């Protein structure tokens, strides 16, 4: 249809001129599978590593914001035990017009700024808000070992 | 003023900076005071700003790095999480601040704040309560803002 050859456009020219700190290895064969790396950024508990994740364009987009998944272990509390990212203000705010590199900066910013009122891990969450430091800890010690 | 060695390390930064900033958003450094960073962020697409500029200081401040950059918009918005000098409260940036975040990803999350509002942190509470209240008569008024001032 004419959403493939829009992505392509829009995946082509976001691999080329990519989000600093953010990469897209783009799959010819799927463009509804969206291969991302995202480095730790500096100053976070997550600074020095790289982190793998894909993108699910799903059969609406783009009138429904696509599925983010973290396949690099994380503890944060908005990913889920299988890496699934809950982007609450993009479910809320989507409109088709967003942008894929507006959904990938979101992600990154959501990495570095959880919601832990709103948590897939109330674990992750609750650590958070009853341990800073210590969540920052914990974050630190898995991005050496993970990323 | 800041400390002359501070202006040291923020100066390569600022400089990397301005010459690949981020999509969206110019940056103009000044040409002599860096503890002062004049910046445009677009209006981005999707949103009730769509189509407007959107000119802001960012104040780095007496305290930077070890407090954050405060951002102020020049230009007059409706926006839940602008005040009304212009002041920009990006909540989330006060509670996570670290000394090595850096000046890009502030300019990045004050342009993810003017897409995704946060109205239970409103500086504009009227705002925020009309988001959540009322939507359209929020973004009409956004809109507007953004055509007389944008
Ligand atoms: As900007 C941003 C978006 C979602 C959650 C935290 C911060
Ligand atoms: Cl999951």
């Amino acid at each position: 249809p004419h959403i493939i050859r829009l992505v392509y456009k829009e995946v082509t020219t976001l691999t080329a001129d990519p989000p600093d700190g953010i990469k897209v290895f783009p799959n010819e064969e799927d463009l509804t599978d969206l291969q991302v790396t995202i480095e730790g950024p500096e100053g976070t508990p997550y600074a020095g590593g790289l982190f793998r994740m894909k993108l699910l364009l799903g059969k609406d987009f783009p009138a429904s914001p696509p599925k983010g998944y973290f396949l690099t272990k994380i503890f944060h509390p908005n990913v889920g035990a299988n890496g699934e990212i809950c982007v609450n203000v993009l479910k809320r705010d989507w409109t088709a017009e967003l942008g894929i590199r507006h959904v990938l900066l979101t992600i990154k910013c959501l990495l570095i700024h959880p919601n832990p009122e709103s948590a897939l891990n109330e674990e992750a969450g609750r650590l958070l808000l009853e341990n800073y430091e210590e969540y920052a800890a914990r974050a630190r010690l898995l991005t050496e070992i993970h990323g």
